[PDB]
């Protein structure tokens, strides 16, 4: 068992398929998602061509370790994927089928920048590294290449997946290396963000607006206080489910922004007590109201800026 | 070993069967389940027929390498099944009766829709590609599917363990696939959500609303602001244990529907406060009057408009 | 290497013993827990007997694939179990000694019921399934069940380690199966419960009564919800660490009965402010008065009820 | 391969070292901790013997299966060690010197009597188990017992790894047992358990005891109450990392006699409310000046006497 | 398959060269990472040289078990790599090239001093073990030593991959043992703490500040220690996401000054409201004016002095 002989000088054609059979746990915080597949296979061995007359069988069917089949390894896996040989079909030319069902935990980045409403592009990237006796070259056949109907992948739509055909070949330690990118293209179901964390968190900032119709300072800190340490609480719970970045993403922004309002807010009620107790109620009495209707007006302001640097 | 031949142009008919021997680690998040089964596969292999009289022997036993044995794959699994293979058995006519025990990590979604009254039937997809030489076809040996008294799955109730009888056949990459449903129909045992998270959840809401027997704004605040915080606790505490769902759970909208409550009845005790200031108790009196009735009739009035439309 | 075939026609014996070495994770949670014992497997297989004297050695030695050794399986585990083989001697009447040290995680429920005062029977049972040729069977070797004295389960107490002596034996898919039942006795150290959980619950709930003792109704307020909310706070940390049960446990009994004292002392801090802003501190008093035996009074009864329902 | 005979009736000495390469994961909460060494084994079997003049070479190498190697495990491991063979020598005297590396997870109960202040002996019990045709004894070569300077496991001390020379010998199930004690010294690092536990705690008890000058009822309240739900916050923090222990720990002690000031400061704060309300302030003002010196005083003397009844 | 003999008596030289192809989950907590690279081994063995002219090919091919290949470890890992061998090739002069690729899961230490500001350099420790018949000492080949432009470590920035030239030669248990530092330079992206931790906290704070800005006892109270809850969720927040460590960090040592200035405010809160009962508002005026002043003036001082003590 040694790669099969050029005819002329010629690199081998190693022709690929993936066949998506299931698709779980996108994890976030680990930008990855596990995978289980059918890998196809197919190149010419002429060393195996046979006579159907002088053999009976029309097809040979062979086990791994009888034949050579090429070292196809997978580019961002946590590990070796766990395969299991279906069929290998010899053809009486030499022309061998191979198929494979394959579980792997891909390692794909993620775009948090526009998180709860982002898409993603996930990558399956295959790859073959150049014998010394012949160069080993990628190639897409596009027959094999699908998912079942029943793909679902928990909070997430799947729009396509498809297969860059033109391969990557390089060299990489004095070798040629043929790679190939298999795309999973899916977008996220932002439904749930919304009565779980959008709605909560606007809820509560509303109600810290309700001291803007109060006089009552121990009570106004009550309000504000009260909430901010709700909304900590959510962007604690939110911050968790997502993964470092260094960039900001649009949750991220409306959070942080969210706080410069109950600081703001605090700064109001402060400022409102401090000249009611300075005998000044006429001047507090304009700041309160102005704020009742500049706090909503800035607050929709900035989210319309906000929606448009992200969208 | 290669498949046994055709005696016409028939298929080959496998005759399954699964046993569950273990039920556990139903995980809602990740929508799996771990299954610990009896796997039973037969099928007649003519080249493996004997003579009862002069072989004296009744029944013939093989290792898994001596025979040829069918590819059986389960589709909703995370990894290939872990199997041992218990027993094979060969009557004179060439009939094989295979025995494996096998665990396995389960892929099903559930509907959590009804949740925590809800129902599930849970799917372990038996699977068959056929070969070059023959189709195969997959077949329920309705005397072969059980499950053992015993088998208990945490939190849950177990209904039927049954089969489609009928397998879906199809073309999937050129070639014919012979796929199988068992059907694990099980319903939640609601009852701990009830003194866990129900009724506290109430507890808390009927609390908020003693307020509408208070005239004391800060202590008013206080009541509403505070359960409001024990609120996002329980909505914290029962969406950390659900899947994000693209749909509304009964549960879900309950949880979502009480936010709004709170909120009008800090606008209440607001509008209260600031008529009470401006010198007019006689129309908060009455405001608050009327609140002592209305919310807890709008409650009652959404909670069956709600449940309606749930069940 | 097939079954010993039988003198007349008797079932062959496997004399069997469990020998406990580490017993480890019992999750209550998750309701398993794991254990590393020897395995200890004797049977007579004539066909290996042997004359002392024209061998010159008392016992002959053998590798697991040399000899017929029985396919012992545990029922109630979540995969097959780690084995290693230790030993298997040969006396020269064909005594086959065989000896293995196996780990494996064990399903076994759990009675939550007398929580953390409960107790706990861990099982273990040990299968084999009959072969076409003979009736296989299942015995206890008493000589050879045991556990180690440096045995420790975390946070419990081992009572026993006992096998009930008479093998189920069952049809189960046309063939005879023979099940032992290895019982191990346990019981949880309860200590840690009492400083940790027990009394933190009852000092929070006792500080919520000094309202009773206050006309303050602010602070009232102040001191039932904040109360509550710790209380909410020990309710999902001791909900955390014990699986759904479909009964109700002693301690969640516990829990529950201790909501509706917050409850009805919000109702009684509500009432007597109610009665004082409508001038009528005499009403009031009593009431408040009548609470302050009212409410220990109640308390130490409904336990000494709950207590006696459940133990 | 079966094992060397004895020259006149001695047992068979195993020789025995294990030289520490990692140490990781000392999980507290699971009293196990992660380990990666080499296991040095030698014992003579002269059937192995060979010249030195005449076969040219002074040492010679053999593979695993080519020799009796004795079977050595651990006792108290999770699963049996993951090892790989380094090397196996043969002087000419038949003196086998065998070594391979592993990795295994130890479980060894902890002492959280003074935690975070104490120190532990972890253990390593290698395990012989004598054949029929001999008794196996293990002997540590102190030359072969040690750790790399690099070993380090976090947030321990490491200081010293040495083996208890003379082996336990028993008998078991009917056999004799040979079993040594490796013993890992640590000690815990502390440092960051004070500013991060021990300060903040205290400092949340210090700012309840401000109350005691304070006239305002409402305002005591809210401090004593507050800290008091922050001290339960440090108290689950604390547990959380601890397992369930059927004695006091020092912590534990601590933590809990903190609630009894807690408890006793809600009492004096109502007793104050009470008389002022009563028209007494005399007596109040009596009691409270009292408490402003009792509270640090028993605070200061408690403390003493536990650390004395730990230390 | 034994080593290569010495043509004088030299020792056998090991050329290594990892390639980075992978780097992923950093646990700051456990002080691990996981790669997966290409590791590539090239020395000579010249009973394996051929005449290329008589042979007819320029290199030769060979399978793991057909030739003599170093025995290669990792130090710093928690269990022997997983590896699979790509391929081994031979060139006239009998210069072996070897290729593997694996994946490893790293334990590097890690110094939190400067945390999130840290910057880390991760260590792959490569190890041989010389045998009896020849001393084994490793080298870099520079020209394999590397990683891919698309290797990428969640939240943190990759400086460089280099490997320290020199082995660190040394005797352990009295033989040769030659290791070799790859070195993995890398700098936390701090940018995320930014918004989501330090923000918040100084925020928080200065809330409480706006205590210094009233006279109610009351809202102070609530304002100081309401944010001081707030504070203590943070440190919580912060401490669960890092090891502990016997040294203070830099956020460790803000977070832990933060402290005492809610403990000062609270003082001052006390003293203002204490001096305002005991009718002297002049004293308790200039001490929250100054108040007003110092605190800010020392915070910013305070931080000053700690970023020069850490950086
Ligand atoms: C709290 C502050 C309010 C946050 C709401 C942000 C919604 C948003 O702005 O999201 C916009 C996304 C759509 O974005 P897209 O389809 O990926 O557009 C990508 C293509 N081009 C042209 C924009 C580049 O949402 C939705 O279709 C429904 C959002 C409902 C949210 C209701 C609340
Ligand atoms: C907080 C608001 C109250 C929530 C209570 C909802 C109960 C409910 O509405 O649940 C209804 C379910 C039964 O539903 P089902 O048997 O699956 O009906 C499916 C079939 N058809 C005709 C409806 C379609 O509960 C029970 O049997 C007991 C519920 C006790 C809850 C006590 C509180
Ligand atoms: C908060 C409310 C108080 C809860 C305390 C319940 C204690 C209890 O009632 O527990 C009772 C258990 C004993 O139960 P048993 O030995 O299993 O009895 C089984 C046999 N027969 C006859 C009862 C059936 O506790 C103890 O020995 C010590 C309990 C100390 C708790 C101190 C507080
Ligand atoms: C909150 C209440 C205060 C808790 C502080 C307890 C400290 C202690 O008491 O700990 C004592 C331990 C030393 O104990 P050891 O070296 O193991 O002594 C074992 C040997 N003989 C004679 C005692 C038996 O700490 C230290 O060296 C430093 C403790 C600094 C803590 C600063 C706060
Ligand atoms: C809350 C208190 C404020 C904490 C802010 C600390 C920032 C800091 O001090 O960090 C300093 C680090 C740079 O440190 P370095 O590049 O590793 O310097 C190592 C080399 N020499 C000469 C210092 C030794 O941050 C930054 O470049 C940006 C910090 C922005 C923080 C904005 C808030
Ligand atoms: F700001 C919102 F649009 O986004 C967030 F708050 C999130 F993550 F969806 F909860
Ligand atoms: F019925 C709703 F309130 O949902 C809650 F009860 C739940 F989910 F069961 F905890
Ligand atoms: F109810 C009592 F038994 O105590 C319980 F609440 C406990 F121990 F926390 F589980
Ligand atoms: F009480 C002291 F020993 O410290 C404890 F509170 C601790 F370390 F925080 F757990
Ligand atoms: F405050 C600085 F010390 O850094 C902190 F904010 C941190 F690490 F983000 F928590």
């Amino acid at each position: 068992v040694s790669p099969p002989p050029p005819i002329a000088d010629e690199p081998l054609t190693v022709n690929t398929g993936i066949y998506l059979i299931e698709c779980y746990s996108l994890d976030d915080k680990a930008e990855t998602f596990k995978v289980n597949a059918f890998l196809s296979l197919s190149w010419k061995d002429r060393r195996l061509a046979f006579d159907p007359v002088r053999s009976g069988v029309r097809v040979k069917t062979y086990e791994p370790e009888a034949i050579w089949i090429p070292e196809i390894r997978f580019v961002n896996v946590e590990n070796a994927r766990d395969a299991d040989v279906v069929d290998i079909s010899v053809s009486p030319d030499g022309t061998v089928q191979y198929l494979e069902r394959f579980s792997a935990r891909v390692l794909s980045p993620l775009d948090f920048r526009r998180y709860p409403f982002d898409s993603q592009t996930l990558h399956i990237y295959l790859i073959v590294r150049s014998v010394d006796t012949r160069n080993i070259v990628l190639a897409v056949d596009l027959e094999k290449v699908g998912k079942n109907d029943d793909v679902f992948l928990t909070g997430w739509d799947i729009e396509s997946f498809t297969a860059v055909v033109k391969p990557a070949n390089f060299a990489l330690e004095d070798r040629l290396e043929s790679k190939l990118d298999y795309q999973l293209r899916i977008s996220r179901q932002y439904f749930s963000y919304i009565p779980n964390i959008i709605l909560p968190m606007l809820f509560i900032l509303f109600i810290s607006w309700t001291a803007f119709w109060s006089t009552s300072y121990e009570a106004n800190v009550t309000l504000v206080v009260s909430t901010l340490i709700a909304h900590i609480a959510f962007n604690i719970l939110v911050e968790t489910n997502l993964p470092k970045t260094p960039y900001m993403t649009y949750t991220g922004a409306i959070i942080f922004m969210i706080y410069l309002f109950y600081f703001v807010a605090v700064i109001e009620v402060t400022v409102q007590h401090y000249l009611k107790v300075e005998s000044q109620p006429a001047r507090a009495a304009s700041i309160t109201r102005a704020s009742r209707i500049a706090f909503p007006v800035v607050f929709l302001l900035a989210n319309i800026i906000l929606a448009f640097l992200f969208f």
